[PDB]
This record gives structure tokens, sequence and C-alpha cells, in this order.
């Protein structure tokens, strides 16, 4: 039992990836599923005796929230460094991205829909979109983090006003992840849907034809072109405190930074890659260009607590 892994993460993509890692270096992985909230609370319990090496999300928040409960150790290498831009990880070094990805705001693009209105995020608490919308519950790291960056850009007077019309105006209540608000755009019990764009590719490009023909309806709105730009959000890992197989999960780290193993997620996974040396897959080319929110991703999760405060008094959960 060479490397633990505790994963948020929540995609085939990823076994492709551990068996090369396992292939290259003989070491075995034993590599464990669950929420993030749940490996947290399990690395909190288990605490020095954990037998966990390596967190991985799928948010920057769950990444900092694990450090900022003493969680983590700083990981110092070169390799990170040099492909890993500043901004995108840690400056205490205990969390690195491994990958982008941008929660945008999906249409049908198989009807006739007038999408000249729906262009900030603060458009989707409009009343006009009352009974139009789907989100996924506001317990979900992506509703944590999201409601964060609008708490980081607008304050949390106009924070609470958005999550107040945005319960206002769900269509239905949460049910499920991204993909299954996918499916209700594409069925038409929706008009729009607050989702991250690799869905869109891992829909297009899926075993089962009832996904192909969802992910083939879903146009994209980049939310703020006019003005700030898109909401991103990275996957990434770290290095546990507990972590009594060091070397191999800094090697771990560094293989998922390296060039076949960020090609792998852009191909298969349909995420941003970090290295600027990685071409995007066809699909992640064809969700198009965007600006995106300059603002750090460690400064939008120093608001996570005020993001939680808020779905609760506004009544979500
Ligand atoms: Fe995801």
């Amino acid at each position: 039992s060479e490397l633990n892994i505790y994963s948020a993460r929540h995609y085939n993509a990823d076994f492709e990836i551990i068996k090369k890692f396992e292939e290259k270096t003989g070491i075995k992985v034993n590599h464990t599923q669950a929420k993030a909230s749940e490996l947290i609370k399990r690395l909190s319990l288990e605490g020095s005796n954990s037998p966990a090496d390596i967190f991985i999300t799928a948010d920057i928040s769950n990444l900092t929230e694990a450090k900022n409960l003493g969680l983590l150790s700083p990981v110092s290498s070169k390799y990170l460094e040099e492909f890993i831009p500043a901004h995108l990880r840690d400056k205490d070094k205990e969390w690195f991205a491994i990958t982008k990805r941008a929660r945008i705001i999906a249409y049908n693009k198989n009807t006739n829909i007038d999408i000249s209105k729906m262009k900030n995020y603060e458009d989707l608490a409009k009343a006009e979109f009352k009974g139009e919308i789907v989100m996924r519950s506001a317990t979900a790291p992506y509703s944590k983090t999201l409601l964060a960056s609008i708490i980081a850009n607008d304050g949390n007077k106009e924070a609470k006003a958005w999550a107040k019309g945005v319960l206002e105006n769900l269509a239905t209540n949460p049910k499920g992840g991204d993909r299954d608000q996918a499916r209700q755009v594409f069925a038409g019990e929706a008009k729009f849907a607050v989702m991250n764009t690799y869905y869109i590719g891992l829909l297009k490009n899926s075993k089962n034809p009832k996904d192909v023909e969802v992910g083939n309806s879903l146009g994209i709105i980049f939310p703020n072109q006019d003005n700030r730009g898109t909401h991103i959000n990275i996957s990434g890992i770290a290095m546990t405190k507990s972590s009594k197989n060091q070397d191999a999960a800094k090697k771990f780290m560094e293989f998922m930074l390296s060039p076949e193993i960020q090609k792998i997620l852009t191909d298969s996974n349909y995420e941003f890659p970090i290295r600027n040396d990685v071409e995007l897959s066809q699909t992640v080319k064809d969700f198009g260009t965007f600006k995106e929110d300059q603002i750090p991703v460690s400064k939008i999760a120093e608001n996570i607590k005020e993001a939680v405060k808020i779905y609760d008094e506004v009544g979500f959960r």
C-alpha cells in the first residue's frame, strides 16, 4: 500500500491516470472517493493517524478549508512551481491546481431563446427569470464557491439578494448535480442551468446516447463578459499532514502536472489544463473563448463562511 489518496473528484477518467502512475513508478495507489465535506471530517477525526497521503478536490474552497484546519503540509517542488502559475497555487505551498473549470450558464441552443438579458451572474436572480432557472444544492462546493466569488466582487448585501432571487427563481427544488440540471434544460423544464464547462464535454462524448443528445443541445453563456469575466474554479491537490509516504505523494502531485496527464485531463475529462503548453481537446476548443475573472481563487475562498451563512439565511437546505 504505497500511496493513499482521499479524493472528492468524481470522474471515470481518473482511473486511467492512476493506472498510468502505478505502471510508471511501481507504487500502488489506494483510491478513496467521497464528498469533500466527508473527507475533511475524516481527516479531522483521523488526524495524525490517518493513512491519507494526498487530498484531491474539485474546488478551491475545499482545499483552503483543509489548509486552515491544519490538515495539510507544504510541498516545495520546482516542478510544480515552474508549470503552475502562482495565482493557481497556495502562497504557503499547501495546495496546487491540477485543472481549471468555468461555472457558466447553459441554455438549449436547439430552441429560439433570447439570451440578451442573461449576461451576468446577477441576472439569474432577476424576477423576469422566475421558474426558468435550475441549480444544484447550495451545499455543493461549486455552489458555495460561486457565491463566495459573488461576495468577493459585489459584497454580502448583493450576494444575499442574489441567493434569494435564485432560490425564488428555481424551476424545481435542486436535484442531482450539474448533469441533471443540463438534462432539465434539454427536456424543457427550465431555460437556464448553472453548470461547469467540462460536463458539456462529458455529456457530448458519453457512452450513453441519451446523454449525447443532452450535451449536443447545450449552448454556453460565459457570464460577465462585459465586465469582470467568468467564474473560474480549480480541481486541486495537496499533501496531507498525516502523510507517511511523502516521497510518493510529491511524485504523484508532480505527475498530475506532467504533459501526458494534463493532456488526458482535457482530452478525456474536458477540463482546462493548468500547463500553458498543452493543447486543449477539440471539444474544449468548441466551448469557445472567454474573459476570465482575474480575482485570485485564494481570495474567493476567504469568503466561504459568508457564502454558507447567506445560503442558510435565504432558505436553501
Ligand atoms: Fe465535477
